């Protein structure tokens, strides 16, 4: 499948070189696979999400997304035309406020429930957690994402807006998860980005088109919006049956465009998130 006139973070994702805007992939899209995504909530209702995304927890009064955030990260997930995994199951686990603020307690919940309520799901090409979401370094944050990665979810989550080494944020630092940093699209490290020996792989970040509340879209720039190019890009594989939940980090850097990146300092992986797609 080739969708012309991609956001530019799509194009990238499906070419070994900047600059391209057709997103080439394979029409399986995803299907069949589950992506949680947790975050400020999802408008489900949003046309883009074609009835493929639901709330299934809140942890607040109410389970709509009063804030656009987790609307933008699903949509770059799972969205018709903002999407990497175009037919995956999207659920919503509203662990953020409306101000796009949270506690370290309920995020931790808000993982713990992932872990178990995909027992109550059928996903039968696999289970991805994207956690666009992060502050400093706790060492229960890190335990609760390393958890819900062994329960057997591929869990992908935020490197940080910071500009500093990942090691001191969560669960950016927790090793056994996917931490991913952010790319502008002329493959440099966007200027926010974390960096540092935890990172597993780079994705689009900067100035990503993808859905927002009002039914409406915009486009935004973090390593919130790279994650789920990642957590997409997984459920695709996981489709396709090149990966699993436990070794997809690993294969998308397998797999990665190598040294294709611009200031990304020694000691931090020069790796692009590339689906590889051959028609
Ligand atoms: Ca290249
Ligand atoms: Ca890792």
């Amino acid at each position: 499948a080739a969708q012309t006139n991609a956001p530019w973070g799509l194009a990238r994702i499906s070419s070994t070189s900047p600059g391209t805007s057709t997103y080439y992939y394979d029409e399986s899209a995803g299907q069949g696979s589950c992506v949680y995504v947790i975050d400020t909530g999802i408008e489900a209702s949003h046309p883009e999400f074609e009835g493929r995304a639901q709330m299934v927890k809140t942890y607040y009064y109410s389970s709509r997304d009063g804030n656009g955030h987790g609307t933008h990260c699903a949509g770059t997930v799972g969205s018709r035309t903002y999407g990497v995994a175009k037919k995956t199951q999207l659920f919503g686990v509203k662990v953020l406020d409306d101000n796009g603020s949270g506690q370290y307690s309920t995020i931790i919940a808000g993982m713990d429930f992932v872990a178990s309520d995909k027992n109550n799901r059928n996903c039968p090409k696999g289970v991805v957690a994207s956690l666009s979401l992060g502050g400093g370094y706790s060492s229960s944050v890190n335990s609760a994402a390393a958890r819900l990665q062994s329960s057997g979810v591929m869990v992908a989550v935020a490197a940080g807006n910071n500009n500093a080494d990942a090691r001191n944020y969560s669960p950016a630092s927790e090793p056994s998860v996917c931490t991913v940093g952010a790319s502008d699209r002329y493959d440099r490290r966007s200027s926010f980005s974390n960096y540092g020996s935890v990172l597993d792989i780079f994705g689009p970040g900067t100035d990503i088109l993808s859905t927002w509340i009002g039914g409406s879209t915009r486009s935004i720039s973090g390593t919130s919006m790279a994650t789920p190019h990642v957590a997409g890009l997984a459920a695709y594989l996981m489709t396709l049956g090149k990966t699993t939940a436990a070794s997809a980090c690993r294969y998308i850097a397998d797999t990665a465009n190598k040294g294709d990146l611009s200031n990304i300092p020694f000691g931090t992986v020069n790796l692009l998130a590339y689906n590889n797609y051959q028609a």
